């Protein structure tokens, strides 16, 4: 499975061996990234003057003079052949020469070729990654991998922007890089040429930006000093500010300034980009023509980027058609799928979809906004690079598939079944949900249903619940052991555990369901809620971020069904034997005298949107939106200030135990 698909294909079911003795023909006028792959491949075999004919060069060099008819006259166009007699690989452009190796590697699979012809180019100009999230940028390692991985995937693009790091946003965005983080720029830069990526660095200075002189230049020499560590394109993000930042007419004119008296004044400058203040049509102003402004006084040549219709968005051929009308040219498309930085509790691993496939020609470029895992983000990554390459040919489950068995081939099933369920966000602000657990979800609905309402289940169902869990357990176990991408294994491990636990949970609650006695009921019910507090221990110890913390997995569907088995099991149980077991299926060691769960997150105690706590702690403060003690029976009352609805009072590090109040629900404690 070729990826990306080529444009134009034809195979002939008839192999050829890897040529023992070659002759190679253009290893001095080729792209010299492309020779290096070309002759990794070929290391071993004998390079002689009368072997097999292969010819590698661009539209122009001597060795590829013959095939000239053949080169598809397309920017980071190639042409590839292989048959009895030779092998051709021939790019319209230096680029076209190295993205026809990546294909030509591909093919190589035993040390045997097939018979095969290929015309290939992209649909879409620029196609790659923007490093444009918030939290913590991705390491100096993180992104030398990646940097291989667009290179074999044909994206030309990288934007760095790391909204976290103070050298591209507020307030330092007018020093230049220290020295170590200096030499490490001029690395990725020098990386990037090799894996033909376009190194794009970004500013963010639009919060505290003054539209006079002095800022101007310090602009300019911040890029003049990028410049001098190799970057060769530069973008400027408005984005995510007010102020005075946020003037049409001034971005206008400062990124012509920098077209004129930068872009235009240097030899090789590539790609110039800013991202406007009002960057998806959720956000625009109807009144106001902050776009049309944008559109009217940016020179031409001048990319500028949007998110969709929302700030989380698919793209489609009428939101599209929306925002070009206005910026007068092809948008930049930015994409904000697979980050997570808004449900950071969350992975993000299923499949790239609901992006129209018949726009390639009404978009500049295409970029993903990936999460701060960066292994993890390969998934969408790679599938985002098959769909900016051929739109047309964008196999959405296929290509899902072939990504995971490229992260991980030694696992890759294993991988597969943990991203099936790892996969949607769940509830958000931007009520931007993703398909989860799809196979299973028939299954679950029918069992649960028939159980609730006192019908029978079908036991096929119930033993599909069983393979599930049972099959989840293999694939943690094995991925939790695998060395094979150990990065990758690193950032997923948090999620790995839980997600074991939901399966172990699953198995139990199953049990509690065939029933047989009581003795035995019992002893499932006990091991079920030694589980719900394991899982709330790895929620309480693991990602502790300070915007969504914990540990969530497997939310869609699968943990739904546990929960409402057990709380369902559970009721029939006091029924039927006149008990009072606990059916919460949430472990919580606080305790409230409503049906809202308490909840603890980070140093904080709130109320789901008289409290007793399991031990006594030094007090910080407490936040309620529309009185105190430490044993229950002497208490202090405490006073409230106000603005608008938000009650609030410091405690000052006395201890609490509990709390009360009669006539959204925090409460900070020291840890
Ligand atoms: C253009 C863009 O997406 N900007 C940021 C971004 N901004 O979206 C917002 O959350 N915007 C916003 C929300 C509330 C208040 C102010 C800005 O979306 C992505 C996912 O959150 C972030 O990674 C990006 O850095
Ligand atoms: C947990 C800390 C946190 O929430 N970080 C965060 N801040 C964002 N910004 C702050 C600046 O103004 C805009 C909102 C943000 C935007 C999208 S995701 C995100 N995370
Ligand atoms: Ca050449």
């Amino acid at each position: 499975s070729l990826q990306p698909p080529p444009q134009q294909l034809i195979v002939q079911n008839k192999t050829i061996d890897l040529p023992a003795v070659y002759q190679l023909n253009g290893g001095e006028e080729a792209n010299p990234h492309a020779v290096k792959v070309l002759k990794e491949l070929l290391s071993g075999k004998q390079s002689s003057k009368k072997g097999m004919l292969i010819s590698i060069g661009e539209k122009g060099d001597k060795s590829v003079r013959k095939y000239s008819r053949q080169i598809p006259d397309h920017k980071e166009g190639y042409y590839l052949s292989v048959n009895e007699k030779e092998i051709v690989l021939a790019g319209n452009d230096e680029r076209g020469t190295y993205y026809a190796l990546q294909t030509f590697a591909q093919l190589l699979k035993d040390g045997k070729l097939p018979e095969v012809e290929i015309k290939d180019y992209p649909s879409v100009r620029y196609r790659g990654v923007v490093e444009g999230f918030y939290g913590t940028p991705w390491s100096h390692q993180a992104r030398l991998s990646q940097l291989k991985f667009y290179g074999k995937n044909k994206m030309n693009t990288y934007i760095y922007g790391p909204k976290d790091d103070p050298y591209h946003s507020a307030p330092n965005w007018r020093l230049p890089y220290p020295d170590k983080e200096a030499a490490q720029l001029q690395e990725l830069v020098a990386v990037a040429n090799e894996n033909e990526v376009d190194f794009v660095w970004a500013i963010h200075p639009g919060q505290d930006i003054k539209w006079n002189k002095e800022d101007r230049d310090l602009l300019l020499a911040k890029f003049e000093k990028m410049y001098q560590l190799g970057v060769r394109s530069f973008a400027v993000f408005f984005d995510d500010i007010s102020g005075e930042g946020t003037n049409p007419q001034k971005q206008a004119e400062l990124l012509n300034y920098i077209d004129e008296k930068f872009a235009q004044v240097k030899p090789d400058i590539n790609q110039l980009v800013m991202c406007p203040t009002e960057y998806n049509k959720s956000w625009s102003n109807p009144n106001g023509n902050y776009l049309t402004t944008l559109g009217d006084k940016l020179n031409p040549s001048i990319q500028i980027m949007w998110t969709g219709d929302r700030v989380i968005s698919d793209i489609t051929r009428d939101g599209i058609s929306w925002i070009n009308e206005r910026i007068k040219r092809p948008a930049y498309i930015w994409w904000n799928f697979p980050v997570s930085d808004y449900v950071r509790d969350h992975l993000l691993l299923g499949p790239v979809y609901g992006n129209d496939t018949t726009i390639a020609k009404e978009m500049s470029g295409f970029v993903t906004n990936p999460m701060e895992h960066a292994e993890s983000s390969k998934i969408a990554i790679y599938s985002v690079a098959s769909y900016a390459w051929n739109p047309a040919k964008y196999d959405t489950w296929q290509t899902w598939k072939d990504a995971i068995r490229t992260i991980l081939p030694s696992a890759a099933e294993e991988l597969e079944s943990f991203a099936m369920h790892n996969s949607d966000l769940g509830p958000n602000g931007h009520g931007y949900r993703r398909e989860e657990s799809m196979d299973i979800q028939p299954a679950a609905e029918r069992f649960l249903k028939a159980f609730k309402e006192g019908k029978n289940y079908d036991k096929a169902d119930f033993e599909t619940l069983q393979y599930t869990f049972e099959r989840m357990k293999e694939s943690a176990d094995i991925l939790l052991m695998n060395t094979e991408n150990k990065p990758l294994i690193v950032e997923i491990t948090p999620w790995v555990h839980q997600f074991k636990l939901t399966a172990e949970m699953g198995e139990e609650v199953l049990k509690m369901v065939e029933g047989r006695n009581e003795s035995y009921f019992l002893r499932k019910y006990n091991h079920v809620k030694a589980l719900q507090q394991q899982m709330f221990y790895i929620d309480q110890t693991s990602n502790q971020n300070p915007c969504q913390p914990g540990v969530k997995t497997a939310t869609r569907v699968i943990k739904p069904l546990i929960d409402r088995t057990f709380a369902t099991v559970v009721k029939f149980f006091n029924q039927k034997f006149n008990a009072h077991l606990d059916a919460t299926t949430d472990y919580m060691p606080h305790k409230m005298i409503k049906n809202l769960p308490l909840q603890v997150k980070a140093n904080r105690v709130l109320i789901s949107p008289e409290i007793e706590l399991d031990a006594i702690y030094p007090g910080e403060n407490i936040q309620i939106n529309f009185e105190i003690s430490t044993d229950g029976k002497e208490w202090k009352t405490v006073d409230l200030k106000q603005k608008e609805s938000r009650l609030s009072a410091g405690l000052q590090k006395a201890p609490v135990k509990f709390v009360r109040f009669t006539n959204q629900f925090v409460l900070t404690i020291e840890k």
